[PDB]
């Protein structure tokens, strides 16, 4: 039979959806669709992911009347992201509001219950550091950050409130209390969900952390000549007097992010190098265009089959992500023959329209609280000699180990400058990432310096893990057990049925009580027991399920104009033959590539044996 919680929505469904439903939750009951072949595993996926398509996509804000264009005249990436939707001039544009995957819940009279800092001293400060071993390293992590920048960031309102650490737990916090600004909420004007958010950066994945979030950024960073992006002769960024990188989305960053925008900025320089090779007679701004069109796809590539095939490393998986772009009939039949059948058969990439299932385009506020991943970030960076001797291990051999605190905002830019982005890289390459599981978030986290807008310091430090608690409460996402409940998860009755660490049920209980509704997304998402291979929560996984398929099928240019008369025929094949991280790093740092990758993956610890 149904799970009770779920009993309601079933008996509403559509015959269809009822049956689709039965199939998943045939599944969930026993805990079985990552125990079966491939086969059936990708049924599953795409049965759940039809049921989040239909119920988790909800539009904040008024959706009929967008502003009128042709798609014809706009066959390139603008500066804000406007122009993508032919229905809908301004989706997934620079300062438009966050949707939902859920209906809000009124969190306003809780925001401080349990206390943020209670929570982010007995919960989530990192005890004995826990890492993934081999498979995602440091790069794989400033990967998801630098992913970040490019997608979602919250405005801001112009006053100040704060928080004080309680007398239980004051004398372990590095901060006693710290002032932020509320989220800015904005009226929809509209008949559903009342008060909305504003996304500051462009949802589509158009490479703004490369390329900037609006025209005014955008224009500080072009060369002007033959399309291209400024850069170092170092191969890092530029820096402006008050210190801050000449790059895309700047904020709230550190080195491993610096260097990954180095490198793309290489990456459009040499597509731009490529393109004028083909088509002498282009212009700066036609170059400029459709470079940012092949790195924007490459970005795109690189993460959906290779960084999220690490990620979550299993058979099934690495097949769906594979199915997303290439197709269930793959790679060969995809690049010899094109996009053939449906966004199974042929894939979301190349599919001849876009598809928004209905609800204008927008990542959401849900799918940024999943993506809240702060304990991936070690403690410490082991640096490596990359002309040094091979160690015992056959590693490049180890020089001295720095504070990663240190490598953070505007004095990370100054100590990248002093280390280059050979002996970086090179460094995240050999060093495994922190696990995404309790007591793990650094401690230079709890004392942070935040950036302006403008990526300039902000006087008040803050405890980042107590505000990520209070952020998701005051923007009304539902809290753990009933975010599950909304995707179609069966809930947990129990502390026992989340973990079996006993530890952590101790702690949980002595702050949340018994009552399994009070625990906070942010912890639940930590403490889940996780599916082997995968490194985040299957909670987490499902918002992504639903979202990371909707970044490419409802954008145009990975659609419709996803072809060689909008990309060049250069400028395609770039695209096709580029398959992960190392092709790229391999393309413009061949020499640490060959000497030192060993894993077929960049993402990987760089001597894994796979
Ligand atoms: C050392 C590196 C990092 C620093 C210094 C940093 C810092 C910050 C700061 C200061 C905020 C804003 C807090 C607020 O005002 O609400 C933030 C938000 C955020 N960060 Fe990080 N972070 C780092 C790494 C990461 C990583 C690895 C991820 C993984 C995806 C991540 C994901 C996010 C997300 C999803 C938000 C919320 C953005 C929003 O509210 O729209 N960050 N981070
Ligand atoms: C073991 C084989 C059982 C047959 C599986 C059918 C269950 C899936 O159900 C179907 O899923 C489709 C997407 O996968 C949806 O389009 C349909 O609405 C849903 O009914
Ligand atoms: C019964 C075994 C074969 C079932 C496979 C067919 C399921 C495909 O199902 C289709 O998937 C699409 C794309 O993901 C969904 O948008 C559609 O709603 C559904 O028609
Ligand atoms: C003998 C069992 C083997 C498993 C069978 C797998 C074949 C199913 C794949 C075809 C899916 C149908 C595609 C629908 C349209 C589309 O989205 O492309
Ligand atoms: C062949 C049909 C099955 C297709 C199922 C699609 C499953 C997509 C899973 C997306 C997981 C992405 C997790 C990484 C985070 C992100 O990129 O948003
Ligand atoms: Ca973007
Ligand atoms: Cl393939
Ligand atoms: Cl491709």
């Amino acid at each position: 039979s149904v799970h009770p919680d779920l009993r309601d929505v079933f008996s509403k469904m559509s015959f269809f959806d009822k049956i689709g439903f039965l199939f998943i939750h045939a599944f969930d009951k026993r805990n079985l669709w990552h125990k079966v072949p491939v086969p059936i595993g990708l049924l599953y996926l795409n049965t759940r992911r039809t049921l989040l398509e239909k119920y988790n996509l909800l539009a904040v804000g008024r959706s009929s009347h967008g502003a009128l264009f042709d798609p014809k005249e706009f066959l390139y990436r603008t500066e804000d992201g406007k122009y993508n939707d032919p229905h809908n001039a301004e989706a997934g544009s620079q300062n438009t509001f966050f949707g939902r995957n859920m209906e809000p819940v009124d969190q306003q009279d809780e925001l401080m219950s349990p206390d943020p800092f209670v929570v982010a001293t007995k919960l989530l400060a990192r005890r004995e550091y826990k890492d993934t071993g081999k498979q995602f390293n440091i790069l794989a992590a400033a990967w998801i950050q630098f992913m970040v920048h490019d997608w979602m960031d919250h405005m801001e309102d112009t006053g100040q409130i704060g928080i004080t650490a309680p007398k239980e737990v004051a004398n372990e916090c590095p901060l006693k209390s710290f002032k932020f600004h509320p989220t800015k909420e904005l009226p929809t004007n509209s008949d559903g969900i009342k008060i909305g958010h504003y996304n500051i950066r462009t949802a589509w994945w158009d490479g703004s952390a490369v390329y900037g979030n609006n025209e005014e950024r955008a224009e500080k960073l072009r060369t002007y000549v033959d399309g291209k992006l400024v850069i170092g002769d170092d191969g890092l960024l530029l820096h402006k007097e008050n210190g801050v990188a000449l790059s895309g989305d700047i904020r709230n960053s550190w080195a491993g992010v610096s260097i990954l925008q180095a490198l793309f900025v290489k990456e459009h320089n040499a597509v731009c190098d490529a393109i004028k090779e083909e088509h002498p007679n282009l212009s700066d701004e036609e170059l400029y265009r459709y470079a940012k069109l092949v790195t924007s796809a490459v970005i795109a590539k690189v993460h959906t089959i290779d960084w999220t095939v690490e990620l979550l490393k299993t058979k099934t998986m690495r097949a769906a992500m594979r199915a997303n772009w290439y197709g269930l009939l793959g790679k060969k039949i995809k690049d010899t023959f094109g996009h053939i059948g449906g966004p199974i058969l042929g894939g979301l990439v190349g599919l001849k329209k876009p598809n928004n299932h209905g609800v204008p385009y927008s990542l959401t506020e849900e799918f940024t609280s999943v993506f809240r991943m702060h304990s991936l970030i070690p403690s410490t960076l082991k640096l490596r000699d990359p002309t040094g001797q091979p160690d015992a291990n056959n590693s490049p051999p180890c020089l001295e180990d720095i504070d990663i605190g240190e490598m953070i905002g505007l004095k990370g830019e100054e100590q990248l400058s002093k280390i280059g982005f050979e002996k970086q890289a090179l460094s995240m390459g050999y060093q495994a990432c922190g696990a995404l599981e309790l007591w793990n978030y650094p401690s230079f986290f709890r004392n942070l310096i935040p950036q302006n807008l403008d990526g300039t310091n902000r006087s008040d430090r803050i405890d980042l893990a107590a505000l990520e608690v209070y952020r998701d409460r005051e923007r009304s996402v539902p809290r753990y057990n009933e975010f599950r409940r909304r995707l179609f998860l069966i809930p947990i009755k129990s502390w026992e049925d989340l973990t079996s660490d006993k530890d952590a049920i101790e702690t949980i209980r002595a702050i949340y009580g018994d009552d399994v509704e009070k625990l906070d997304l942010l912890v639940g998402l930590m403490a889940e027991k996780k599916i082997k291979g995968f490194a985040i929560s299957e909670t987490a996984f499902n918002i992504f399920i639903l979202m990371a398929s909707r970044r490419l099928e409802a954008d145009r240019f990975f659609t419709s104009n996803f072809n060689e008369e909008t990309y060049t025929k250069k400028g395609m094949q770039w695209v096709k033959t580029t398959e992960g991280l190392r092709d790229v790093i391999n393309r413009h740092y061949p020499e640490i590539t060959a000497k030192w990758m060993k894993s077929s993956s960049a993402f990987s610890v760089w001597d894994a044996d796979y």
